[PDB]
């Protein structure tokens, strides 16, 4: 049985007038987008920010992902835990590895592999015990390490005159409001975007953000990032289904720890009555996750994303 793609989440193509500030736009589209958990926003055609990361020094140690680790629990192999150690890549060397992996895996040029094929094969590999596929995920790279993907007027990197509008734009993830209101905030006497370098099959589990926060994600360049989302009204329904289908050894684990391994086929959630929506986030497009909207996904290939939590 092949994977059945969930219905598509809403995609918005705002005009220049509607693109004037994100918080007003997200607040207007919320009656529809909050019913799907996630939504995609395509900026106007002429809105093309530069890539402002320090590429000459960009290096990272991506985490190793055993895609079928949950299904493998039904088997202890000899010397388990020593499968593959983490290594350091550059932005170039990671891309060379990523493109070579995908082209070798599908026996096709990387740009010719349909998004539906990677999606179908990803969910087959997750539940396969006959094949052990291992990928790497350059996740949790702080924008403070090598700079944000967006230009920032902090004096650390040169900004051309035609790039200044992107350093001051409200859609620049460094210009999103992040300070939550509370009484403690008036008693005590800092959040920044995070970067994610992906390859084919690199994935993130079903989870919600801390404090049920909104999140916005921008794909600077590369192959698409495939998303799955669940609206907040079905959050407790997903949690009960996920706990019933997770291994019994993890069923009583707290949410913050359970979310570290929650890779689950969306078709199984949909069969249990959970509404799920999907999207392919392409280069230059935004994805907004709404409060308490569970979401997961994987990368179609070598790409570079930036994400931050924002408050309303
Ligand atoms: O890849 C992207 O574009 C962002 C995907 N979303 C992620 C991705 C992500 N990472 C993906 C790598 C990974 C893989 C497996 C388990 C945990 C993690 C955490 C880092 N972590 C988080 C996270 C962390 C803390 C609180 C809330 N969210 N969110
Ligand atoms: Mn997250």
């Amino acid at each position: 049985a092949e994977f059945v793609p969930p219905p598509e989440c809403p995609v918005f193509e705002p005009s220049w007038e509607e693109f004037t500030d994100p918080l007003s736009f997200i607040g207007r589209i919320r009656p529809l987008a909050e019913k799907t958990g996630i939504c995609k926003i395509r900026p106007p055609k002429d809105w093309q920010p530069p890539f402002a990361c320090e590429v000459k020094s960009f290096r990272f140690t991506p985490r190793v992902q055993r895609l079928n680790e949950l299904e493998a629990m039904t088997r202890p192999r000899e010397a388990f835990g020593f499968e593959q150690a983490v290594r350091e890549y550059t932005l170039q060397s990671f891309g060379e590895m990523a493109d070579n992996f995908k082209s070798d895996y599908f026996n096709m040029p990387v740009h010719m592999v349909p998004t539906e094929l990677v999606e179908k094969e990803f969910w087959r590999l997750v539940s396969s015990i006959e094949e052990d596929v291992i990928v790497e995920y350059g996740a949790d790279i702080s924008s403070k390490d090598f700079g944000s993907g967006f230009p920032v007027k902090d004096g650390r990197r040169k900004i051309l005159p035609e790039e200044e509008e992107y350093a001051l734009s409200g859609w620049n993830l460094n210009n999103m409001p992040v300070l939550e209101q509370s009484v403690l905030a008036h008693i005590n006497v800092m959040k920044v975007p995070w970067l994610y370098v992906g390859m084919c099959f690199s994935s993130f589990c079903w989870h919600i953000e801390d404090h049920w926060s909104y999140s916005i994600n921008y794909l600077h360049w590369g192959e698409p990032k495939t998303w799955y989302g669940v609206p907040s009204h079905a959050a407790e329904q997903l949690e009960e289904v996920m706990r019933e289908l997770a291994p019994e050894l993890f069923e009583s684990q707290p949410d913050l720890l359970h979310q570290l391994v929650t890779i689950m086929n969306p078709n199984v959630l949909m069969e249990h009555g959970v509404p799920v929506y999907r999207t392919n986030q392409c280069a230059g497009e935004f994805v907004v996750t709404f409060p308490r909207a569970y979401h997961s996904g994987f990368n179609q290939g070598y790409n570079f994303a930036e994400a931050v939590n924002f408050c309303t």
